[PDB]
């Protein structure tokens, strides 16, 4: 893209992903799609799979303008785990915990965040 | 209750309930049980049912004396909501957005709460 203030929002969406949500510990089965081969029956339970890969295919991509839409992403990583792994399967809290972190870090920019998306909307 | 530390302990967790957790949008349905009435067959899909007035209920009874059995009612609410709703019902935003709201909180509050919950366990 060529508008500087949609590429700086996306920069710091993937950082969120790189710097924090990828950081959580033993986090790595949400760093891309579930892999078929080890879980055979992934995509025949959970309709809108949802992964950090993708998102970060997403966002370098541009397609998120404001942080609902992304956030929201994240989320679905949560909510297909409780449905898939169960609401208290180890898996799920590594899940809450990749979506706590990107909340409390969304926060923490929230001033900068609000700037820059009034920045996308106005153009 | 007579015990101080239980009663600040229940007090700040009240108000994570009221100030945070009921002020997310649209959030009203979670406020209290389910009402059979617009939901028929809730209660022949969920089997744990868990709402906000009840945490509140559970709260003034002192029935939390850490954040997590005060956690474990907080996510089963979002539990219900993947299961009943499904993991991209607008229903499941608003749970994920209580839930949320919730842990950030709670991490706000860590230093005040973590001295609580280790002075209520002497006793």
């Amino acid at each position: 893209s060529m508008d500087d203030d949609q590429v700086a929002f996306s920069f710091i969406l993937d950082n969120i992903v790189t710097q924090k949500m990828m950081a959580v510990p033993d986090s790595w089965p949400f760093h891309h799609p579930v892999n078929k081969k080890f879980v055979p029956d992934y995509y025949k339970v959970i309709v809108n799979p949802m992964d950090l890969e993708t998102i970060r295919k997403n966002i370098s991509k541009h397609k998120y303008q404001s942080r609902e839409s992304f956030l929201d992403d994240v989320n679905l990583i949560l909510a297909n785990s409780v449905k898939y792994n169960g609401p208290e399967s180890q898996y799920t809290k590594t899940a809450q915990e990749i979506v706590n972190v990107c909340y409390q870090t969304l926060t923490e920019y929230d001033e900068h965040l609000t700037q820059l998306e009034k920045d996308i909307c106005t153009a």
